């Protein structure tokens, strides 16, 4: 046997369940956002102890395994990827992302070993960085008017969600700035896989 040695045994969600919450296929920076607003409004949790954290890399191509695009044991490879971290005030950390079949929420250190796993053994070219937000920040600087979700023609590569486009008084479109893992550009900040695995798990 092995004790642990704050347990967060008795978590109450941040959200509704998952399949209460907003959500489209393909705009999880959207899907987050709606998140970020619901806490802010629902006033169980302080906005400050949640983040919006984008997953990327500068190839674009990151693998994320444990997700509903490819059910069973394979990643799906995605551009970027946007999921919700809550510090709980006891410590322990909590991933919100509406795209994994592993639990929502989920604790971060079983998220990372099952979802992300480790880059020791990935190629190099796939491995994963991590731009964390604080939700306050998110909520008030991000922007998307969806111009990267078209085709060539102008048609929607996938369906938008069923709502404006989110705007702020300073942009309309802010989106690589996030995408980006250049700690020079954006808001928040930016993490090797390693450097946020120290930094927030248990």
């Amino acid at each position: 046997q092995h004790m642990e040695g704050p347990a967060a045994v008795h978590y109450q969600p941040a959200s509704p369940p998952r399949d209460a919450c907003v959500y489209s296929s393909c705009y999880s920076e959207e899907n987050v956002w709606k998140l970020c607003e619901y806490i802010k409004n629902h006033d169980q949790y302080p906005l400050e102890e949640c983040y919006a954290v984008f997953i990327s890399n500068e190839r674009k191509m990151i693998p994320i395994w444990k997700q509903q695009a490819r059910p069973g044991d394979g990643p799906v490879i995605w551009d970027y990827h946007v999921v919700l971290l809550h510090v709980s005030s006891g410590g322990q950390s909590f991933i919100y992302d509406l795209d994994t079949v592993l639990p929502f929420p989920c604790l971060f250190d079983t998220y990372v070993e099952d979802a992300i796993k480790s880059d020791d053994d990935i190629h190099p070219q796939f491995r994963r960085k991590f731009r964390v937000i604080c939700a306050d920040s998110y909520l008030k600087n991000f922007a998307s008017d969806r111009s990267h979700m078209k085709d060539s023609s102008g048609n929607w590569r996938e369906p938008p969600p069923p709502y404006p486009c989110i705007e702020t008084g300073d942009s309309k479109m802010n989106l690589n700035d996030f995408i980006s893992m250049d700690p020079k550009v954006g808001w928040g900040a930016v993490y090797t896989l390693s450097e946020f695995t120290h930094r927030f798990g248990s």
